């Protein structure tokens, strides 16, 4: 078996390479890739996502989302408050403001130690989920607005034709900002690309590990855990490095810099904060091999989870036994 203890794999395609999207997973994947959930692509030196970010300010974050946290240091859950609309420009200010911006630090490390130790008592902004690419139409490679759309994946694959679409989401990050851990909807992969600004740090545990972290989550998150059988599916839980670390968890840590794609693994549980102001794009995507991934993947069905028109066609064809009850927490 490749990569039997479930490290994260980095990749460096050649510009020759990178220009099968599907053949560059079903390859890292034969080398094991995806038994630890992440991956980085490290793109070819030739290779640009568009000429310039010169233009950018006046994107709209139509509600950015104040994330208010509570618990202690190492396990914490967020909630979202919606602030009023600001532009990127703005959005930039305020995250380099004195109240916002990354502290002095000696290196990625001693950040992630100012992370974890302070997180709970600062409540940073995020513009999240933002419809829209920042890919140029020219860009023929990996552009994450020209995927293969996951309706055509299960269309190939099983012969049902479905409506929906699949379209990227931008992300604008500032210091502390966070995603709570989570898979993603239907267990599906994501890619993301950081387009630009500071670094992202992930944390994932393997997908043969995944039930594990949901044990661990139900001890912690006791009140959630009875409320809803995948409260995860909520995205407000975090829990530490030395948290897992203490319980026995296995996960990796990588951090992403602009300029480099990630990509995540179906039912690869992941975490993770932002250095300083950013700007990421990200897209869930299928391959045939996740097709058994979707018809096992756990569903909210309290109502909180709250997703996509397209997610729907998916719990239909795939999972028509939840189908009933999981709309029941969508309406
Ligand atoms: O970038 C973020 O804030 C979160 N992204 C993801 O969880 C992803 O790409 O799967
Ligand atoms: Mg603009
Ligand atoms: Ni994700
Ligand atoms: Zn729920």
């Amino acid at each position: 078996a490749q990569n039997p203890n479930c490290n994260i794999m980095i990749f460096h395609p050649t510009k020759e390479e990178f220009n099968d999207f599907d053949k560059y997973i079903a390859y890292m994947e034969s080398q094991g890739a995806h038994r630890a959930g992440l991956a980085k692509i490290i793109p070819p030196k030739e290779w640009k996502a568009r000429e310039t970010y010169d233009n950018i300010s006046e994107i709209l974050i139509a509600t950015p989302l104040q994330q208010v946290a509570s618990g202690r240091a190492g396990v914490f859950t967020q909630y979202h408050k919606k602030k009023k609309a600001m532009t990127v420009g703005e959005y930039r200010h305020l995250a380099n403001s004195k109240k916002y911006q990354t502290p002095p630090h000696q290196n990625f490390e001693d950040l992630e130690r100012k992370y974890w130790k302070n997180r709970i008592y600062n409540s940073p902004i995020y513009g999240a989920d933002i419809s829209g690419s920042l890919f140029d139409e020219n860009t023929k490679q990996w552009n994450l607005g020209h995927l293969g759309t996951i309706q055509d994946l299960l269309e190939k694959e099983c012969g049902v034709v479905i409506e929906g679409v699949n379209t990227p989401y931008l992300y604008f990050g500032m210091w502390k900002t966070t995603f709570a851990w989570h898979t993603e909807d239907m267990d599906l992969y994501s890619i993301n690309y950081l387009h630009l600004g500071e670094p992202k740090t992930w944390y994932v545990v393997p997908p043969e590990h995944g039930q594990r972290l949901e044990r661990l989550a139900r001890e912690l998150f006791p009140g959630s855990s009875r409320g809803c059988g995948a409260f995860l599916r909520h995205k407000v839980a975090l829990i530490s490095p030395t948290v897992l670390k203490e319980n026995g968890i296995p996960f990796n840590r990588i951090t992403q810099e602009a300029g480099e794609f990630m990509v995540t693994f179906p039912y690869g549980y992941h975490a993770g904060f932002n250095h300083g102001f950013n700007c990421a794009e990200a897209i869930n995507f299928a391959t045939p091999r996740w097709i058994d991934y979707g018809k096992m993947a756990s569903q909210c069905s309290c109502g909180e989870a709250r997703v996509t028109f397209s997610m729907d066609a998916f719990v239909r064809i795939l999972q028509p036994e939840r189908y009933d009850l999981w709309k029941r927490g969508q309406d």
